[PDB]
């Protein structure tokens, strides 16, 4: 097998999302920019390492890449590569806007092409099964569109960002019903339980992208999106002992994207003088959870229980 | 078996919702305030009686309470208690704002905790079944959130009300698809057919809550919500002979929440000079239907076919 | 059987939608009004011919009409008659507003009654099956409501148009999840693959109706709707070789409604100076695709492969 699973890309993804969330606090806190820079540099280094390892996989492990691409469930994790690429471009935009725009466009085109080629292929039927409805399916159809929308908004293409954001939002609200019904009916295997944290992602990622596109204006839509996001957060907090029933694992980084988007939207709301206490609580909670994830990853690295 | 099914809480629930709907017509009609006061007092008395009966059930019938709480389908009716509590708090707000706030907060916390502890347990799987997808599932995930949002808006917490309203709205949008698909596929047993009236509830309850939070402004969202609510109302009117295939019963009070929310939104739309004729028709239809429900309940009480 | 399938009504439907889209370009081009008039006249003639054929069917083939009405899947195509009637009324509104209003009201009442009588009857269950979830179900529940909303907006009834538009939009959002899940799970049979083009319709029909009701003011909702519409357009472009695996057929006109609504929304967006390049591309693409459909229909007619 390949040492690095494609699902490990959630580490740089979450770190970059948290870096952007901290970047949004540049003015109110002098060390916020330093924290954002540190997080962004760490995320960029991790993303570079993972991209090189995935290139090695393509060159010498193309059979596994083909298997995961053709699988009805594992293909969704390949969408983490363009998402993390767009996030790294967003990070670099504070230093080199040209490289940032190049990376953002590369990631947007890559994720759009991947969704067109694979997510639409499922409509043919026969390969996708009722037990293939996993939370990871948000990554190609939902998370990628929101990330592309936010990145394009960062580049100034606000109308194209609106298009991508709407695509992601409607895909999210069109897929989540069947996903939740399947979770209610057919449970979820322990090895796939860590991916339940992706259920927290779309609700907060949508509001983060919307606030990025519309210059951080807190409309009724953003408040509604936090309503659902906090409902989901409470639901998953009550289920966390069941998610980690078999123990802590690197798969819990799936919560990282949701937590970082929650922190970003929390900064946006705090800037708007709306639900300031709730925003502070959400930001602190997301930061503490991501710090615990980082500590767990460090412990796994030291103990050697990280790579496969 | 306890003489009071947990589903009988829809009587005070609908009566209180209609009382608030009439309260909204205080200025336009001099006896509207008297009608609202009468409805609110009757609803409060019925709610107090039912709360005492349920406390008796807890003290001496805790086995049945546990069975209904752990059931994947019957648990949803326990959410009627916090909803009725919040509605009674809303009623009392016109007399004792402090008691109203206390009841509203108690109900909001209770329903949020119930949804977190039970609606999220279903995701574990193995207990919820495809045949457990019933209209009653709206009560914990949807109706409770809308009622909490409207109550908080009544207290002045408009942003928290927006959060709760969005949670309820997105929960409704996420659950209704599978519910309607199941209804199309697996029919519905006669004993559960009376609960089909809850399908009418979310569309009108959402617009009622939205108009409560945003100071009764008729936005495009309210018009859209009435569009879908009237579509569903026509759909259920065509199905009413099928719903009462085995005769009228106290289960028809499930329509009461939808009718009362329709009346409240009708008052809100009439105040805004938007579709005044349709608003008057909806208000009159809701009042007449709830009066018919009250007459049926009185007939059952006299005949002795009310308690189980 | 009867020579003309009820699904052939998509020809006048698509032609009329494209005629309205071109009519929206009256001022920009001198020949735009002439093109719109030609398209509208051809669509009206085809609709008159098909209505006469369907009247002949009712008088002398009522058994087939009853069979398609009672079928859980074939009934949806009967909604094409009121939809095309409303579109023809919209066309005639430029010449005889009174006849246009009469036709629009007749079509609105007919489609509303059909949905109430049949779409709601499916909730009884036992006749609708998991394999009856086809894209054609959009026609009675979604496309009809959007067309009625747009037609009513054309007549000046903007609030009633908003009601119908919201009904259609929420019906679309409530049905698409299970439809896409079924498509992913079970492959659509080749004879029903041509109807996959109806999946493209709702996303663009919704934005077209919204622009018609709100005076073509490009709002965030319109941009979101284009986002999802273009996502679905790419998805179906990837799938087109699979849709026509067994060859081209008159069933491909199902794409006509989606393409024409895309063209109409393209005119609306170009008017507002929002994504002008994308608007031009969408308009040209829709016009070229509908022209290809027209050429295919002409070739089928010449080769005697059009009627059954």
């Amino acid at each position: 097998p390949f040492p690095l699973p494609t699902g490990y890309f959630g580490i740089p993804l979450g770190l970059a999302a948290l870096s952007l969330a901290w970047f949004h606090l540049e003015n109110l806190f002098p060390a916020a920019r330093m924290v954002s820079d540190v997080l962004g540099i760490v995320a960029s280094a991790v993303w570079i390492l993972f991209i090189l390892m995935y290139a090695y996989k393509l060159r010498y492990y193309f059979e596994e890449v083909r298997a995961e691409y053709h699988s009805p469930v594992r293909f969704s994790f390949i969408a983490l590569i363009p998402i993390t690429t767009m996030l790294v471009g967003d990070i670099l935009y504070r230093w080199n806007p040209l490289i940032a725009e190049v990376l953002i466009w590369i990631g947007t085109i890559g994720q759009l092409l991947f969704s067109t080629l694979r997510v639409s292929e499922l409509w043919q039927g026969g390969v996708f099964e009722q037990k293939s409805t996993h939370p990871s399916f948000y990554l190609p159809a939902v998370a990628a569109n929101f990330t592309s929308a936010s990145s394009l908004a960062l580049l100034g293409y606000h109308d194209l960002g609106y298009l991508f954001f709407g695509a992601g939002m409607i895909a999210w609200i069109i897929f989540e019903p069947v996903l939740l019904q399947h979770l209610r009916i057919s449970s979820l295997e322990p090895q796939f339980r860590a991916t339940m944290g992706i259920v927290l992602a779309p609700a907060f990622v949508c509001v983060s992208a919307y606030l990025s596109i519309n210059h951080g204006e807190v409309d009724t839509l953003a408040k509604i999106l936090w309503g659902y996001g906090f409902l989901q957060l409470f639901f998953l907090l009550r289920l966390f002992p069941w998610i980690v029933e078999k123990g802590l694992n690197i798969g819990l980084w799936a919560f990282s994207f949701g937590l970082a988007s929650m922190a970003n939207s929390a900064t946006a709301f705090y800037h708007g003088n709306v639900l300031q206490g709730v925003s502070i609580f959400a930001f602190v909670f997301s930061n503490v959870m991501i710090g615990l994830l980082v500590l767990m990853t460090i412990y796994k690295l030291t103990k050697g229980q990280f790579f496969l």
